[PDB]
């Protein structure tokens, strides 16, 4: 009797790309990848740093080999130097408006591991967490698969730019009741995937007030925090906790947590560097013990400790990343406009939330899937349909702009315009 | 309401060492670490290889930089070249008597992650797995904490060298019944931690016959497979499946699995390289998706793919590791003999299972703890008491011999003899 745990367009389109991937030389007619949120815009900056500072990657420290020491380093508290470099980098991303205690930071194998661990720590099987829609498709697996925890949506609509409202929060909490589920917290993504927008101060205060009243937790996945390239300003959930008489007052501050990773800003998803940050000593202790199942390679911790300790590098990287991200997003927005397609006004992330409602046969998700399939097979472009992100409104699509060359992006825009000018 | 999951001498003695660690220059009277199974005997061989082949660590392949490619590599199927190097290395460890399909190998962040994942895949919360005692203390957390699975012991005694017997298996299966638990499989460690012995062909056939009759799974944690330094020969569970009319016959072959890691033979625990191997396509698929929570750093996968692809290195490493391990084990055995202390005749691992029953005040675990504490505070040596490994017989201790300099081992033996010659 095989177990239970051992026994979706987002993953579908991805596989379709694998079958016939685009190549500017071999398969110039293949499918162009615009459905995965990755950042290939600044590798030259990191490659340059590595060329000038070869010691870290060589298992050398102060001209001394520390291969053996690192090979043996498996402490679940993480490499001291790396934890310090990380909290400093997290502070810098936030304009030094907030500071993080390295003893309250827990390293994990990517945010994928961090989010699951947070759920294991805050909710028991059969309980639930509330999540604003639309949200990252991966959460359906990360937060529920091995945890036995359920997701209850906090529906957001285009009427107000997909922002969280009081009514949406209570409606979600009430649906949790109808489903006989006990709510343990709210998990938000700030900046938002797939919206490409930074959370507003208003939304943050609304969330804090809500979790305070309900006596639950607030987890903020801020993996895109370093990718805010245009106004308005990114506001970490930890900044709102600063001045509000909650530093050492109230008790809600103990229930606010952050998830981070180096996958999206630095473009290092393969290195699996994730992190959990909590003000609650017990959560930190539990998460630390849990990190045993997904520790970060000491080889990687050492390399990045050296990299992130270079203040000239971090400063220039964030600045250039913002510059290149803004330029690329503008190119996508401009390219889509030429096809009469608009986007939700965004300012962060590695993608745009695109409005293709006017291209639907009808206002239904069935019509959305029809359009999606047509874009995949006829236009040969892989983008994500809003339904994969649980958007309540048919017609929205997530289009990633930083995981391919600029020229390939232009090609994608050309092929899309030919498509719209052909049928509509 | 904080969750449940978020809310032992093995870990105790370890912490006591941290408080007052030994140092041949600064704290020559501190506690000597002999309670953790790590291998510091062959780093010079790896350091030498790295000095001669600097490209892998430099993110270079054929003189070309592949930093960006590796930075972006996060595929849960693992790096092709590394998977191939791993299956080849696993075959070599087994004298090429068995071959492994890389498509059936799943990389994980250490065997800690591999074992937990196997449990998630084969058992539901509330069910159980049988484990021969004594066993690795870490299993009490790895196999049960987040899985909700229980452990039912298969008691082994010194009467026959702590080998598994038919009677012990049925008694375990029956106890599972008394506890109202459904047994899903048996997890063994071969070579054994803490026994330091290789499983016999007899035991292997007994286990296979048992899981066949019960219709359950057999998981063999062979993390110590490359550390068999003396007769008898190590026999992988996969070898016994070779010739027995089960290659394509019977169905038990589909329920036999292996866990491996590079933590103990190569001494790379900090790099977190673990692996799951299964003949069942569905288990592989499930474990692959689960590895998302604990992927191996691509930086590390690349480095070791190059290292393990060097057949001259792997051959010389295994040979030298065996040589040095045997020499060190003999030194511990010889040192203990001078204090009138004998060990279970072992031939593998990084530790010896020591018989100190004659040093107990009485045949009780209470007496065992008394002796243990005396060795920690009076002798200033950290070793693990058998009860931490769930041994049914009081008086046995696990003593690790490869995680310190030879001279420090001798010092430990000197201090131990003074102890026994003082009270007994
Ligand atoms: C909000 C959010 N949290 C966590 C993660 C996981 O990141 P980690 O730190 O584990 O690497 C992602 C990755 N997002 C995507 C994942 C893509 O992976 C597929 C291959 N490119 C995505 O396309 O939105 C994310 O968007
Ligand atoms: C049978 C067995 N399986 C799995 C593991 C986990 O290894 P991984 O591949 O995750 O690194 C161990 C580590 N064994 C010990 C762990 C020690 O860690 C403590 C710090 N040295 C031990 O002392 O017996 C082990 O002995």
């Amino acid at each position: 009797m095989l177990s239970r745990n051992a026994t979706s367009s987002y993953f579908l389109g991805w596989q379709e790309y694998e079958k016939n991937p685009y190549h500017e030389v071999h398969n110039t007619n293949g499918i162009i990848q615009m459905g995965l949120a990755e950042n290939q815009l600044c590798f030259d900056l990191l490659e340059s740093w590595l060329a000038k500072n070869p010691e870290a990657a060589a298992f050398k420290k102060n001209g001394e080999s520390i291969f053996a020491e690192l090979a043996l380093f498996q402490d679940y508290h993480g490499l001291p130097a790396f934890k310090k470099a990380m909290v400093d980098f997290m502070a810098e991303i936030r304009g030094n408006k907030v500071t993080f205690d390295p003893n309250h930071l827990v390293l994990t194998a990517g945010a994928t591991s961090a989010n699951e661990t947070f759920i294991f720590c805050l909710a028991d099987p059969g309980e639930a967490v509330l999540i604003p829609t639309p949200y990252y498709p991966g959460f359906d697996r990360d937060l529920k698969w091995r945890t036995g925890v359920e997701i209850v949506p906090i529906h957001c609509t285009s009427s107000n730019g997909f922002q969280i409202t009081e009514t949406a929060l209570e409606e979600a909490y009430q649906e949790a009741e109808k489903r006989n589920l006990r709510v343990k917290g709210v998990l938000v993504t700030n900046p938002s995937n797939p919206l490409g927008t930074t959370m507003t101060r208003n939304e943050l205060y609304l969330l804090l007030s809500f979790v305070e009243d309900k006596g639950i937790h607030l987890i903020s996945d801020e993996i895109y925090s370093g990718t805010a390239f245009s106004s308005p300003s990114f506001i970490s959930v930890m900044e709102v906790l600063k001045d509000r008489n909650c530093d050492e007052n109230s008790e809600v501050w103990q229930r606010v947590h952050v998830v981070y990773s180096l996958s999206k800003d630095l473009g290092l998803p393969g290195f699996r560097v994730g992190a959990i940050y909590s003000n609650d000593d017990m959560v930190v202790a539990a998460a630390t013990k849990m990190s045993s199942f997904g520790l970060v390679s000491s080889q990687t911790q050492h390399l990045l400790s050296a990299m992130l300790s270079d203040k000239k590098l971090t400063k220039n990287y964030i600045a250039e990343n913002h510059k290149r991200l803004k330029q690329r997003q503008k190119k996508l927005v401009s390219g889509l406009q030429k096809s009469g397609i608009s986007c939700l006004n965004g300012n962060a992330g590695l993608f745009c939330w695109v409005d293709m409602r006017h291209l639907l046969r009808s206002n239904t998700f069935e019509a959305e899937m029809e359009l999606w399939k047509k874009i995949v097979y006829e236009v040969h472009l892989n983008i994500s349909p809003g339904s994969s992100c649980h958007c309540t409104e048919p017609g929205w699509f997530r289009v990633c702009f930083a995981n391919l060359p600029e020229r390939t992006l232009d090609l994608a825009m050309q092929r899309l315009k030919a498509f719209v000018g052909e049928y509509y």
